[PDB]
């Protein structure tokens, strides 16, 4: 048993609702929150700067000084850092940003970091300013992710959308 509460369960290990991350860490206070991170750890908008701005801007603290130390990220990679006052860990993930021509075949390899945490908190990959179809970002979840996965779907459409065409 684990402490989310009001998920749609999808698969075996994968449930989705309708939520803002950020309230979603912050009443859970989950082992590991997912970011939708860029390889530079720039968190300026959508769940990066969202999270981002809920620790006070200590996460993109935290952030600069990695980056100092080990340079960016691969796109598809990750790395773990503090979740601050949201969460234990926060698994910063880097799906291909579709507005930037990254590699859509990169997703798979986005998701395969999750496998690495039992239970994780998270928002589509490549999802929203990411440029990617989130129908597609979800169907890659769940045929990626063995851990479970408890996905916040931000737009109340989309929300509804997802859930009516999953297959
Ligand atoms: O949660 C959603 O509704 C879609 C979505 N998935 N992932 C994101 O990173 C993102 C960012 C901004 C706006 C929507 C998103």
């Amino acid at each position: 048993v684990n402490s989310f509460s009001g998920y749609l369960k999808l698969t075996d290990n994968v449930y989705i609702k309708n939520a803002d991350i950020v309230e979603e860490a912050k009443k859970v206070k989950p082992t590991v929150v997912v970011n939708a991170a860029n390889v530079y750890l720039k968190h300026g908008g959508g769940v990066a700067g969202a999270l981002n701005k809920a620790t006070n801007n200590a996460m993109q603290v935290e952030s600069d000084d990695y980056i100092a130390t080990n340079g960016p990220l691969k796109v598809g990679g990750s790395c773990v850092l503090s979740g601050h006052n949201l969460a234990k860990h926060c698994l910063h993930v880097v799906g291909p940003n579709v507005n930037k021509g990254e590699d859509i075949q990169l997703l798979k390899s986005a998701y395969e970091n999750f496998n690495q945490h039992e239970v994780l908190l998270a928002p589509l990959l490549s999802a929203g300013i990411f440029g990617a179809d989130p129908i597609h970002s979800l169907r890659v979840c769940v045929d990626t992710v063995r851990t479970n996965v408890y996905l916040a779907v931000f737009d109340k459409n989309l929300y509804d959308k997802l859930v009516s065409s999953f297959l």
